[PDB]
């Protein structure tokens, strides 16, 4: 350990540093004290962020693939020179363990590095318009054009690696962009810009600006944005697409991801019991893929509940800051008081506590229920935080069903050696992505990601996010 | 014509009134008349592609393509039938109908291709030990139930390239044709209704814009794909909620006639006349602005205007006809007030300029004002701008001095002005050696700026009516 | 069939001799008399194809298209005959034979498919400061003249995913088909000659192996495409020259039936009856070796036993015969040698055995000894093996456990065997819950070992058929 | 450089001998000795590479990715190490051999990249109702042992075409370099030997070309990759056997000056300098022969003379020198004899044509008949040819008329004419605005008629290092 975190920090207006205010103050999310300030952009340093961006438009369009790799390698070479200081950072401002704060300072990593392989094949086709008579002598010709001013809006719970999968690919594309990073965790992202300020990207490139979301109006609405990807809650990304304007809008939103244990499990259900923990109970349950239902088999069912509750008590609670702490503070007492009503509504309602339970402040232990209606809003509504449901079933279809009975539709994911019933949950499941023989809580960076119904709309993964930041512009040519 | 035609609910044509009549636009008579649905008829179409969304998704692929090529025969079947529907309700030249028809089997023998290739990928996910043991398998799924909305000008083909994808992604869907021109759209639902889709999978609809809301506010749609006017298009994004939407809008697109065109001004004269006058400028890539480098400014201005001055006007029946009807005399006062207006402020029409009705005639002007309506507005009519430049660079930054970005088109051999052209013209699609107005259905197709969001051809229409699904399947 | 067949020779019928008896392969007796090529005709043929390079390169895909299209609506009208001249000189069972006239027509559907989106690609070059500028295209232009070699088991099919690919490419050709089973070839050549292809675009020549050494070694061939024996493909590769060589060739085939497939045994059971005796045997994919885990073995042999006897064999006219005749007398005694000295070493059979000339009942032997020519060699005839295991891992040693590696069929409901059986199987296919004689003729198919060398299926066809042509631009 | 170099066998340094002297080709003095590999050394390093093939595929793709990163890494630190190595071996000039080690590592970033994205495909096999219920998903399999020869004057770069990306497919390889040159070949296995690859993942063997039969033969390799000389790799397909043979050839490639290029001109001169006499014309796309448009013949005949006089010749660790020496005063011999022969021919030796021992002048000629071996071998050296034409098509058919086909070049500004070259000329790749020197190391290489049989490029390698094995499921 070496302290690096910075008393102030500045904004990054244009990829130069501003400290032009310390309003922002950033706490500790375990001790509650003021960690750090800094500075707070105001609706005028966003129009000057939106101005320089449009001014960076052809020079971006100009680089050449190998220099927007080589500011990517910059990124990633510089990231793992300050590993240590990323993932501290992240543990204080998101009161986030720091085992798992390295391991999103490594995904961080592991996206820009994607990036950087990605900027350079950013290809197109030749295609064959010869279909019929009328087309005889013309060939098309596509390329991919950045699509201009981006707006990245990002969440609290995985600073680092959400801002990286809208910065790495707009660098990749070829995009200036503005983000906006969340106010309870600003610091990582201004890590982030000013290892970019380090790089020789053109002027307007990149802007990072702090800004509570009542002060944030211009990200949505102005009109010289040609793209808003917005990471955060659904009430919120919902609302945004309807205040957006002609641009395109890309939302990575919530859920109450669900598991499956099918009847084939019995052989590894300690596997199984250690993966649902981890899913369920990882950063304390803020995970927009966290296990938040888990449906098992009801020859199984006795068996894995007893097993999970023994394994949902062993799992440590307290500061992020010791490496035996699996499970931190949740991000605000107001949350945690939030989750903790929910779940004396679905007692009262009759369902059981069989492990945890406890909550003190924002120390919300590990905390599996069984019994809870699926009426209730802890069955219904997005947990965030470390609580799981356990339910039984004896039909994979219903199943299958229970997992659909939702608003949402991110990830879910099926313990099964059938693949009988892997393909009928790849075919059935109303989801992104399917996982098989691991929980909805897996993601890897390169892979396509995001939601329907209330859970998203589009998807991140390098290549998906590049091209949601281009617009292909086809030439076609005439031969006679 | 038939006297009357049904609607189609759910497969089935409903014979629930005659309440929307359909004019012949050259005689402005009544041609036919069709059943108008009403509000309650278009929440049943929707509860029923809501109830179609199972059934179509479990559809083979190869059953989805039999349906495709049935519609392809039986228009081939009633060609003659479609290009006079066409001529009649949206007075357009019967070569031009003949045209559409034949654009109208491309369209959906490219989907019948198309649905029996939607593949997915088997994806490397082995980029971190942390990922050791895990793959990635993608599949496209249809999105659930589609609204579409189509114009007026392209009938028969800018419904299809809704329909025809819809149909090879697997999706219900519900279409509301242009009420000026409905027949089109209820004949391809008539060859629909022959197949064996299950109920539900589509309904062909005819309503007024003001009782189409739910088209765009009903949360049951998945996606909204609208072809229509930039002003409407983009009015509907706003109040479409949480759908998808994809916009086909319009623009001002214009034509550069480089130096190196002196021995080709035949060639370039003849595209440059059928790019602005075709179907009398009805055409959201029609040429209304063409822009020739000085040095061969003279030669190509006294040929286009005696191309233009050549150009027959008059009943769309007539073979001979290139010029028919603009849709409504109320069109054509639209753009008369715009032609009087650059020309008080001091353009001059050198070719055409009479107006009778919605009789517009093929018509050339010269310095008309960067500032004019006439030149910044969509004209939508048998009008052209003729303007000059001396440097390239400048050509393609007047090309760019528009709210559109549809396609341009560049008469050049220059590889390096092709090629700048391409990295400057922020248009969906740069047409080189040809006009702006080119376009053949399988490719890419659509608008950047206020021309559109997203594109049309067939391949990037299932694009939009599906989503990926991942399955990410873990070894230990 | 016709009393005489003509060869076609630069898209022309030729009436050179009735030197090449065709045996009705049931009867005996002679069912027609074919133009047999000789060394002078196949030189024509070449030099007709080198001249026939630059006109079908220049033929637009929607003409290649076209000619496909032309193909499959002519293979629709004469289905009947197709099927029946099939069922007469390969002795096909008219139920099979008409299910191979389907195929035929699939095949070219699919190339008419591709033969439209023969794309290429727009590569980014600008990986570092010396390739700033430089941009790469791509297309894929025909290799030229190609040479066609095909068996007599499925000589409409087979012919058909090298010719189709062919036309769709843009290549000229000339076929050989199998002496014994030329006349399929001969009327798909008959449907060529209809369209208006460039003279010298295809020539169809029947010949013997001993007169068709041009086939191989003549240099003016930019490919041989051989699908046959692997004794045979493997010394024409020998004897190629420079040419580009791709091999389709045969192997002992094998299946295996997982400890999990209890419940449907009767379904197992029919598809491995189908895979081991569908045309006798005589098929490339063949079921020839059954590995069924222990748990299971008792109650599948009893029903496959079964299943093997209720099998009816007889005049492959009769639409109720599934074993017809084998090819002739002297391939049927190759077999039954190697049976006899599978029983000597120890082997039982049980179910079936009889052989009368050409007619070799449906048979299945067990106690087989791995060393044996029965179960190492290509049986193609309607025997199979049955043997048992325990471990997953040592049935797919088994499978492996061969000269050969075309396909291999896995029954099993376990993700983690189905995935442990696509690393370790050393074959082009893997079939998980079908037998390895399943194809469908868009997919990617061929051998790996002994078995084959490159892909058919129209996509790889094509891309053999090609060679890519980079284009470097330099901007600066 | 060391007073000697081990061979590696099974990854693993082996100091068998000293046979084989390197020496350095200006002074001719022995510079090292390295050990050389006999038929037993050959034999071992085989089995040894059959016993990884199980290793080497399961290692995972970011572990292969590992390895090729630690190659990039240390290419770096040794950077001027292998600079000087292959200075003194090829007798390179120290500017360009530096140039070649910066590819050397640019060929092992690209196949880091590409390691991770050897992606394949779920494929719809549903085009028919026999196929309902089954679906296709593909892989790429490491093809197993490879056997790799590379020549001697690009021999870092080129045999890194080959080991980096069977690195990154997983196959186990054996690399014989050029006998004239291995020590590069060596520092990368030192290199390699730092890794944790499986023991026998690869050997570097020198050996001459007398004792190399088994690289062609032997049937465990199961491909072959050769680059090197058209007489040479066209013999050893012949004797490959049943292996997979890609080969990387040779040729005399043009490059066409168009007659708008007046502008351009001494950009032009500049790059037919550095493409003809860049290392001495020893590169397989050297320029050899020079077409221009008579418009600007005379004008590019003096600054292509006063270019080519100004270029230095010498001694290569001179930075200042351009031309070294040829590798061997034989193959001086060769080239200076084909050019007296032209000049007796009646051609016109116009800058340099003076020979001393190995230091040959660049040197450029006029006059020379299309009939000449300097115009229709591969020459090899440091000679062009400068020729004349009128009409465009002319100069298109004189590039073609040659045995060869790998690249050729175009100095154009035409669209048109850029199209005409792409569609006409046969060859691997054509430049536009640059010669057919050009490469970079992501993009398909390769040529077509005695140039080369396949293509290399990371990508196109990496398909040729792998077969394709598909599963098909079926569900019910
Ligand atoms: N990008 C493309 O592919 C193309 C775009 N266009 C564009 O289309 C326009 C010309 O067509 P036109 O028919 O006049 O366009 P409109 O925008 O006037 O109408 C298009 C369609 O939208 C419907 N509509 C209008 N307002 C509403 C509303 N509030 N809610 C729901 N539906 C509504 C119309 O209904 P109704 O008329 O029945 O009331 C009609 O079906 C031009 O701008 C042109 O550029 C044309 C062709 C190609
Ligand atoms: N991979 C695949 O797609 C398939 C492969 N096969 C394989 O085909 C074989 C059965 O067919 P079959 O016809 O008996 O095979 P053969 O190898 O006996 O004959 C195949 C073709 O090759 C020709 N031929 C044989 N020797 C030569 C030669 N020296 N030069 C030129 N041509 C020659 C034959 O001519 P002719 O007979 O006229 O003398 C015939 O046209 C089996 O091994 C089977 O596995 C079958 C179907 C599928
Ligand atoms: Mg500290």
């Amino acid at each position: 350990h070496h302290h690096m975190l910075k008393d102030t920090y500045p904004y990054y207006l244009a990829n130069e540093a501003v400290y032009a205010n310390t309003d922002l103050e950033v706490t500790d999310k375990f001790s509650g004290k003021v960690a750090t300030r800094v500075a707070l952009a105001d609706a005028q340093a966003i129009d000057a962020a939106i101005g320089a961006a449009v001014d960076a438009v052809k020079p971006m369009r100009e680089l050449p693939a190998y220099r927007r790799q080589a500011v990517l390698d910059h990124c990633v070479a510089r990231f793992r020179e300050r590993f240590d200081e990323l993932a501290e950072a992240l543990c204080i401002e998101a009161g986030k363990p720091i085992n798992d704060s390295r391991g999103e300072v490594t995904r961080l990593i592991d996206t820009f590095r994607v990036a950087s392989e990605e900027a350079v094949r950013i290809d197109g086709e030749v295609l064959n318009l010869e279909i019929s008579a009328r087309a005889q002598g013309y060939t098309g010709y596509t390329r991919r054009v950045p699509i201009g001013p981006c707006s990245f809006i990002s969440p609290f719970n995985f600073p680092l690696n959400l801002a990286a999968h809208k910065v790495a690919p707009a660098l990749a594309a070829g995009c200036p962009f503005v983000l906006k990073p969340a106010s309870r965790t600003p610091v990582g992202a201004l890590i982030i810009a000013e290892v970019l300020a380090e790089t020789n990207l053109p002027k307007g490139a990149f802007s990072v600006l702090p800004a509570h979301r009542d002060g944030a109006d211009l990200f949505t609405t102005d009109e010289r944005f040609r793209l808003l990807s917005f990471t955060g809650s659904p009430a919120v990304g919902w609302a945004l697409k309807e205040k957006a304007g002609k641009k395109k809008v890309v939302l990575e939103l919530g859920g109450n991801a669900a598991a499956i244990v099918d009847a084939d499990q019995f052989e590894q259900l300690d596997y199984v019991v250690d993966r649902l923990a981890f899913g369920a109970y990882y950063q304390s349950g803020q995970s927009c893929i966290g296990v938040q239902r888990i449906l098992v088999h009801a020859s199984l069912y006795d068996t894995l509940r007893d097993k999970l509750v023994a394994k949902t008590r062993s799992l440590k609670m307290g500061d992020p800051k010791d490496p035996s702490t699996f499970v931190g503070p949740m991000i605000s007492e107001s949350e945690s008081r939030r989750l903790s009503g929910w779940m004396d509504a679905a007692v009262a309602a009759g369902a059981k506590i069989i492990a945890g339970g406890k909550v003190d402040g924002a120390m919300f232990e590990a905390t599996l229920l069984e019994d809870v209606g699926r009426e209730q809003d802890l069955y219904r509504k997005e947990a965030f935080g470390p609580v799981a449901i356990l339910e039984k079933f004896d039909r994979f279809d219903d199943a299958l069903a229970r997992v659909n009975d939702s608003d949402f539709g991110l990830q879910a994911g099926v313990f099964t050696d059938s693949l009988t019933h892997a393909q009928r949950a790849w075919d059935e499941l109303e989801v992104g992505g399917v996982v098989i023989n691991d929980v909805p809580s897996f993601r890897v960076d390169n892979m396509p990601y995001g939601g329907v119904k209330d859970s998203g709309l589009g998807r991140e993964g390098i290549r998906y996010a590049i091209e949601d930041m281009t617009e292909p512009r086809l030439m076609v040519v005439r031969r006679r």
